[PDB]
Order: structure tokens, then C-alpha cells, then sequence
């Protein structure tokens, strides 16, 4: 089918990409980076995230595959040494697809931008103190004062979320997870402290208290937003699809990345 | 319908229970503590947990209601002052039921006991060091050395789980959450550290390494188990059902218990 | 003696300052904001920190007093209602001084700036990833990747340090404490995770790995430093002195601010 | 001088001990386990702790040395391969001694026992809930409800203290550190959460609230104490002395044990 290949751009990755293209040339496969059905990322997780965002408008038409040319990336299923095996297996096709959930961020102003995240969306102040009211399904839950907030997808729970003390969640769970960055807690200021895990259809809204300017990151990408009225988080209706050619269970991937390999 | 009422046993609770019985006597309601369809707990969360375990074999036939006579309990929907309003509403019926997930613990020996938990099941050594291999869906994940392990249901995430740094999870999510108690981590001993959240159908098995004796708690109840071969955790097929008479959202209950009220 | 009074600048603080000046006019006391021997701060802890920095070159000649006109500040010993009592007690003098330790930060370039902190000094990247080698007494200790690092004095341990999970340390201990902000830890990246507490004369040096630009905060004040070669932390030889008129033990101040009051 | 050697008791350790004895026989050295001036521990940190307690009444007369026959122990300075070098260096003598601080625990009843700790002293309930009032220098600081409390020496901060989230403290600092084990915190129950670091001469007293029976551990050794009125913690006047033959800085020892080696 139609496929394309992105590369991190070092020599190792570019060469691997050129060799996979040459091998695909031996099959009924057309290189097309406008309407691919398969997107192969050669690099690291950053490369994979960039491929995801390059095709975020055709996620229902695409299956993604990641090859890690450095150490094991979490969105990587293959080592460079398995590239030829991969070419052959994709060629035939008949592979199964697995889907992971995504995070929708909506930023309203004074006038609305939406963003999709594979790992997480975070919010910090644009300089100066960060203070927001946290509203869950229209219920005022807490006033947060501190460094920032991180909202993670399931597959992002092993990324920034983990470093903030979040739980690691199996990606079959349709949820998002909110973690705190250095909140202040004394007899006058109080937050929940604990990570919070939200199901589909729950909406978490951050509402400014004084300053209305925020730095909002989605995956690698950080944008200054001015005059913000609301930042809304919910699990997206959209999912990312992976081509799978063999079992590599999530919990084994976690073991291999954090325990030993 | 058939109902019964348990009491924590102080004067406040016993009297409230006697007055509710008198008020139910004015309706088509039969006091029956063998086959109730409604179980009212008057007390605290400990009282509620005891009521749950008293009827754990008829959970599909029962709706539970908790009245808190001390400060707000998490399984409590009513204050003592609303008891008469409760009697009247239960009387008519037509209320809706909400279900929360439960945790199944299986203990194998050398020969199998099962337990159901509403809050959590924990495991510690029977004295002497605690060392277990943690196996997830038959995949060896880590060797845990430390004080113990806690596996929580969603509604138990605001209990012991919270104190161990676990995420708080909305109870519509069918999951269980594993938290560590003081693990050792150095260049020779390594655990994941992070809480782990498991979906339905995943099985987490603890396998002894040296000592085979363990203290296993389920909710308030701690038992010494000897000659253990395996402790298996999975989300139960069984659910607890609550009678609901008005909206009291989980996240509001969390706010009221931990933020302010 | 010579004294001056700083105000947060709201009406409450300005008026209290004018009234204390009027009361000092009834004693052998000269208002002098060039060479004060007593510096009174009326406001909050931010006001107090600004007073400290306004006189950081004469700390051996000055005793500081803080009045909190909002909720209890940690550098505050007096409520506004005790101002007249304060005027009278300072007037006579004969009070005792208590000293707390301070933190010296040295920033080297390519060419050296020093800074004194009462609460802490933090370092983050100027945008882009933060990576530094952490060198303790010339011994390479770890390579830190994450959001940043915080080095606290003893009296700053109840401030940002606390929110980062640091220990609270009695201020008679001559030490500084280093806490992590969201470090990455996987099989390739490793930090100690735990706060570290250093005695006098130990030197902690941060050395860039790739990017040499950093945002360095000292107390409220954040500066972009370019082309950095080293950031050096050590307990200062200099101390801040407080006028004390009654016992208000540190641990009671901690109880009153975080437990209940 | 007079020396003795303890062994963990496996074949490796016993043989190393027999060979060191044979090598000491070539010098003016008398094996004496009643009044040693040098105590060599061959084993792990548990072996070292047992040697410390075997001679806790003559700590001012003794210098300790640890040889680790497994992986690096924290009280170990030597690998088995350096034993002959050690024999020769001890033989001559002229080595320098370094001192680390210790923890004094006093248990009062209804009638007083004291204990010295090298790593820590912990307290838990004897079964049933653990509730104590925490009193610092006679000031009621908090009521603690949870699993237990850990009070660490500086050199014990890399042991249980670390697993409980405590700071690691250089052992030249004369202090003790109190960490929480799973405290409950909601709108009715509140603790400080943060580790607390106390200087010499501060006294931390735990006072029962209901149950008066506690399990108190000192280093490896756990005792049931009944009818307790008070448990008092303070930094001891007594110190442990090590023979040092070369530089092995604490922070390097920390790096080697937790970062990489
Ligand atoms: C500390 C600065 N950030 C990094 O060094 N990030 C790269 C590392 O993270 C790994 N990674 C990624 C990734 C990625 C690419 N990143 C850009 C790096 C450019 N070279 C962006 C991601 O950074 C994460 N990030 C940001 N700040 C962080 C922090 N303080 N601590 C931990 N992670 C942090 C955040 O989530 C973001 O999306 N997704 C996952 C995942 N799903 N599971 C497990 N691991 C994962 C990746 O293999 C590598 O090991
Ligand atoms: C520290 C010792 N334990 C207690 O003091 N427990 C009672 C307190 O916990 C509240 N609670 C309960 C409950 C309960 C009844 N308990 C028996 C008490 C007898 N009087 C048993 C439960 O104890 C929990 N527990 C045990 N050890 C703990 C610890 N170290 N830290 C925190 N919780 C701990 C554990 O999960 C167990 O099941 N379920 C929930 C829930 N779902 N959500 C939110 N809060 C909840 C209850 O309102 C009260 O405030
Ligand atoms: C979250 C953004 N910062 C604040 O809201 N800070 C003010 C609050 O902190 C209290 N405070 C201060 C102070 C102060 C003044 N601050 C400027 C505020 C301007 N209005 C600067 C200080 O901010 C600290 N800070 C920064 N980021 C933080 C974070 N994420 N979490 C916690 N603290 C944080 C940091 O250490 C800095 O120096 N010194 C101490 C102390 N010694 N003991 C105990 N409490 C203390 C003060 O009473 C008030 O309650
Ligand atoms: C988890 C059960 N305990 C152990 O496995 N302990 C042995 C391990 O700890 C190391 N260790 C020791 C030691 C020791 C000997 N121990 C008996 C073991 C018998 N085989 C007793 C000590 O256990 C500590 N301990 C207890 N419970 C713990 C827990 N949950 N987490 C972490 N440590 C825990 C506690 O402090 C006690 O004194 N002193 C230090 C130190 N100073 N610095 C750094 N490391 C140190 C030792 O090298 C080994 O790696």
C-alpha cells in the first residue's frame, strides 16, 4: 500500500530509510507522503511524536510503526536489525492494528484552538506565578498554585507523567491523568496532591485567576497563549493506530525500559 | 422491600437505627437480615465495609446505603439529619443504582482461598523480610523487596492507596491499582516505584522467593497465610451496587473530604 | 538606634508603617535607610525577602524584624496588632539576635557573579532541555536531566524545597539542601532522586553538558545567564540576623503554618 | 593492638577471617574479643550492624572496619581482595579515625530502656492502628495516624530513610531525621508529610493516644514494648569511630551504591 518513512536525520537513520525504500521497491508499495496508509518513523520517540503530528488529520487512515536507532523508545517496536523482516511483513500485510487513546486540549480566548496529544499537554505560566482554578465537569475542585499541571494519555504515563509521580496506566484504559508540578500547600493554599485519573467524557477545565497568559505544551511543542479564558482537557474520540507484527506487551515494554534489558 | 440496618454501636447510631426502623414500619417494608434487598449502614466507612462483607455472597441482590454519624465517610451519602428523608425515598423506591468495581484476591497453597475487596488487599511478610516476584499476565516484571504491596479498587484509591502515593481514579473505570510500600532501590535491587494501573482481565501474581508466610489484609481484615505459593489479583466480575437518591459526584466527594467542606 | 521600615505598599501596610514611625519619634531613634541597624519589613515573606536583598551588603550590621499584615509569613514574628508593643521593645533594645544560615551561588562565564539567597537558588534551562553534570567536591556525582534543580537554605526548606519533597531542617543546622524538579529516570538516565543535604564547606557545582544558557533564580529574582561554564553552591560565611523579643520556636512556626493555627 | 573479626558465616567470610587472623599473627597483634581496639566485620551491612551492637558499650575504645564479601555495603571500605593490604596497614597503625553520629532512643513505661542506633529506630503498632502525638521540645507538633515513623541517623539516611523519601545527609552533620510511613491525610487528619531534620539537643517524644503497645526496631532488631508512656529520640552524645586508610568520600560511596559502579 501507500507508505512513507520519516527519519531523525542522522546518518544511521537516513541510510536505514534509504534501504527500506529500496526493499519496498521490490513489492506493490508506493512511496506517498501525502496520503500514506503506513507511516514508519526511524529514530527515537521524539521522531515518532513528530510523525504523529505530521499526520494528525488522517489518523483513522494510517497505521504507525516505530524503529529505534538509539536505545529502546517506547513507541518503537523494532530494532534497526529487523528492518528487512519488517519490510517483508508489511509487504504481505494482514497484520493487526492496536489503538491507543489520545488527549484533546481546547484553548479558549477573547477564539478557540484545539490540539491532540499522544504523550501529554502541560500548562505553566508565561512567567510570573501560575494560579488556576481546576473545574471538573463544572464542579470547582481546587485552586492550584505552583509550577504547572500535566495531563497525560495512557501511553504518556511512562513519560513526563512518571517523573511527576503519576501512575503508569495500561493503554487499553480510555482515560487521562492529571499530575501536579510543585504545588504550594500550607494552611492557606491546598491542592489534592495526588494524581487524578479521569474517564472518557469527563472534562477538566483550567480557569485563570489573575494572569491570563500561559505556556501550553503538547508533546514536544510549546506555545505561548495570551488572553486565555479556559483550557479544557478531555479524552479524544480519535485514536492512534499501530501496525503490530508480534506480541510486545505494554508491561513487558515497561519492564524493558525501566527495570532491565 | 426487604431491608436491614447495621450500626456502629454507639448510642447515636443505635438510636438512629431504631428510629429508621420505626419509620420503615409505616411502609410496605419488612426487616430481614437474611435476604435484604437494601442494606443501610449507620456509622463510618469501617461500618460500611463490615456491611459489605456481611453480604458479600448476595451482592447482586442488594443495594447499599451509608449514613455517616461522624465526619463524612466516603461510602456515606447521607448525614443523620436526612434519615427521615431517606426512609421516605427508599419507601417509594424507583431510585437508580450505581455500581463500583471490586478486587478479587486468590491465595494458593500446598488449597485455594478467594477474597473480595471494596477498598484494597495488601500483603506484607509475617515478620522477616518481604520479597516477592511480581508477575503480570505471566511476564516476570520485577522482584519487589520492601515493606509490602497494596492493590486498590477505584473507590479504594482515596484510602490506603492515596497514602502510598497512588492516583485517585474515578470508579467508573474498571481497574485495580498496585502501589509499593517502602521498596529498596540501589544498584542491586530495582522496582518500578510508580503506581501501576491494570485493566479488567489482567492478572497480577505475587510469587514467594524465600519465605512463604504472609500477612494478607482485605479491607479491615488481616489474616496470616502459611505456605503460600501464589497470590493472584484481578478485577472481579462482581460489583457493589449503591442506591442513589441525588447527585453526589465522586469528584465532589473527593473535594469535600480532602480539600474543604 | 538607626532603623528603617519597608512596606508591601497596600494601605494597611503603609498606614502601619506611618504609625510605627510616629511611635519611634517618641524615642532616641533616627529613621535612616542608608545605614540602619534595624530593618522592619511590613508585609509578607516576599516583602521580607526584598528587605533582605536591599541590605545584603550590611547584613552584619543589621537586625531584621518581619510584621505580617496578611496571613502568617514565615519570616514574620509579629502581627500588626503588636506593632506598638514592638516599638517599645525595640526602643529599649537589649533584645537578643538569632542568626540563620545563607546560600552563596557563584555563576562563572567566558566573568563571575555571586548571589546570596535567604530561601533558595534554582536553575532551569533557558528553554530547551535542562541537562547538567552535578559535581560534589570535584567528584562527578550524576548527570541530571529534567526540569531543574533547587538549592535551599535551612529557613528556605519550608518554601519551594518543601513542594519538591525536601526535608524541613532546623535553621541552627549550617547546611544547604538540593532537590530535583521532575528528573527523567529510565534504564539510560539515572539520578539519585532523594534530596541531598550538604554541610558547610562542601561545594556543589553544576556543569553544562550541551546548552550553556540557564535561568537562575535567587529568592524572588530570576535572571537569564548566557554562556555559563559553572554554577557553584556553598553555604555562605554570611548570616542573617533577626531581632528576637520572645520565644517563637521554629518547630512551632512550622506547626502554625502547616498543621493548624 | 587488640583486635577481633566477626564473620557473616558463609564459607567465603569464614575463610577470609581465618586468613586475616593468620596474617595478623605475623605482627604485634593479639586476638581479643573481650576488649578489642579494632573490630573488623566481614560480610555485609547487617554483619556490620551486628558488630556495632556487640560492642556498643565500648564505642569510645574501638575503631570499626567493614569488608564486604557481597556487593558494596555502605559501612564497607574494603573488598575481600584488599584484606592483605588491610592487615599490613592496620598492623603499622597511624591511621586516622572518622566519627559518625548515633541515635539514642529512650522507652518509658509504667521503667526505662535505652537503645543506640547506627541506622535508625522505627516504631509501629503492635497490631491495630498506630496513633501517636509527636512532641518536639515539649511543643505538641502533630497527631500522627498511619503505618509508623522512622528516625534515622545521618549514615542511616541511605537506608530505610531513603525508601521513605527522606533526604540523604552527610554524616558530619550532627542530626537525626524523622520520616513518615503512610500517614492518613484528609480534612480531619493532618501531618506535616515532609521529613523533618533535627539538630543535637532537640528531643522528639512520641506519646500514645489510645493503644500503648508498640513494636520498636533499632537497626535489625525489633522488640514488642508494652504499656508505653513515651518514646524519646535525641542525637546521642556517643559516636561510632571508623579506621580510615584512604579517601572514600561519603558522596562517592552514595554515587557508587545508587548511581553506578
Ligand atoms: C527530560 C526531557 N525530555 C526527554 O528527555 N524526553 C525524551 C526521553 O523520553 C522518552 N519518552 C518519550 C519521549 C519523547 C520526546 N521528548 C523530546 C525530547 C527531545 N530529544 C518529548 C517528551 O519528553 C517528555 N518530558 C519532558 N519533560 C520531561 C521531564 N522532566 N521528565 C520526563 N519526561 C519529560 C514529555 O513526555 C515529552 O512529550 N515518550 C515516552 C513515553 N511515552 N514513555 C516513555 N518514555 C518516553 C524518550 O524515549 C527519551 O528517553
Ligand atoms: C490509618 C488507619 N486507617 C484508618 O484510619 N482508616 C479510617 C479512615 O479511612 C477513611 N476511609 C476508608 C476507611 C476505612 C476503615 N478502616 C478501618 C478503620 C477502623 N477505625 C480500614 C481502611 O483503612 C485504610 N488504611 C489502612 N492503613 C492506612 C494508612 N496507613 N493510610 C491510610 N488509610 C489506611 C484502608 O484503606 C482500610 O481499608 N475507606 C475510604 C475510602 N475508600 N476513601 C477515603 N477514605 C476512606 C475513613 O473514612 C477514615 O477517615
Ligand atoms: C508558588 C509561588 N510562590 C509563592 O506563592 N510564594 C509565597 C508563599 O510562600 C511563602 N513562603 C516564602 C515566600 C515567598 C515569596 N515568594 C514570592 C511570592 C510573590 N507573591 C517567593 C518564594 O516563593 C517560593 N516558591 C516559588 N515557587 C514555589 C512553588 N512551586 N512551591 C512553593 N513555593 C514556591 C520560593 O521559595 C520563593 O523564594 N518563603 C517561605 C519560607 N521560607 N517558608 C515557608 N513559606 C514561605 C509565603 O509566606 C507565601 O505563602
Ligand atoms: C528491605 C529490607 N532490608 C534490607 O534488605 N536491608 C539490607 C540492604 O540495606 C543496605 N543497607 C543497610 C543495611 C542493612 C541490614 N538490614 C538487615 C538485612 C538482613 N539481610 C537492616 C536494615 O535494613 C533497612 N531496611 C529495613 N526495611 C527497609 C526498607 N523497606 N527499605 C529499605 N531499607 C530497609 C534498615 O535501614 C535496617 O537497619 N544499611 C545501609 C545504609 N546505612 N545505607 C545504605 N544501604 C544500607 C544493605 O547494604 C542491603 O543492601
Amino acid at each position: 500500500m501507500k507508505y512513507m518513512i520519516t527519519s531523525k536525520g542522522d546518518e544511521k537513520s537516513d541510510l536505514l530509510r534509504l534501504n527500506m525504500i529500496a526493499g519496498f521497491g521490490e513489492y506493490d508499495m508506493e512511496y506517498d507522503d501525502v496520503e500514506p496508509e503506513i507511516v514508519i518513523s526511524i529514530g527515537g520517540d521524539g521522531t515518532f511524536l513528530s510523525a504523529f503530528h505530521q499526520y494528525e488529520e488522517r489518523l483513522d487512515e494510517i497505521a504507525f510503526i516505530g524503529i529505534h536507532t538509539g536505545h529502546l523508545g517506547f513507541y518503537a517496536d523494532w530494532r534497526p536489525a529487523e528492518a528487512d523482516k519488517l519490510v517483508k511483513l508489511l509487504a504481505k500485510g494482514e497484520y493487526q492494528k492496536v489503538s491507543y487513546p489520545l488527549l484533546k486540549t481546547t484553548v479558549k480566548y477573547g477564539k478557540e484552538a484545539t490540539y491532540l496529544a499522544l504523550n501529554e499537554s502541560t500548562v505553566k505560566s508565561s512567567g510570573g506565578p501560575f494560579v488556576v482554578d481546576v473545574v471538573i465537569n463544572d464542579i470547582h475542585f481546587e485552586r492550584f498554585r505552583g509550577d504547572g499541571l500535566c495531563m497525560s494519555t495512557p501511553s504518556g504515563t511512562t513519560a513526563y507523567n512518571k517523573s511527576l509521580g503519576g501512575a503508569l496506566m495500561h493503554p487499553s484504559i480510555e482515560a487521562m491523568q492529571l499530575t501536579e508540578m510543585a504545588s504550594i500547600n500550607n494552611r492557606v493554599y491546598r491542592t489534592i496532591g495526588s494524581p487524578l485519573v479521569f474517564p472518557k467524557h469527563h472534562v477538566v477545565s483550567l480557569q485563570p485567576v489573575n494572569d491570563k497568559d500561559f505556556q501550553i505544551s503538547v508533546d514536544h511543542l510549546s506555545i505561548l497563549h495570551r488572553d486565555v479564558q479556559e483550557i479544557r482537557y478531555e479524552v479524544s474520540a480519535k485514536k492512534i493506530h499501530f501496525a503490530r507484527f508480534r506480541s510486545f506487551p505494554f508491561w513487558r515494554r515497561v519492564h524493558d525500559s525501566f527495570i532491565e534489558d
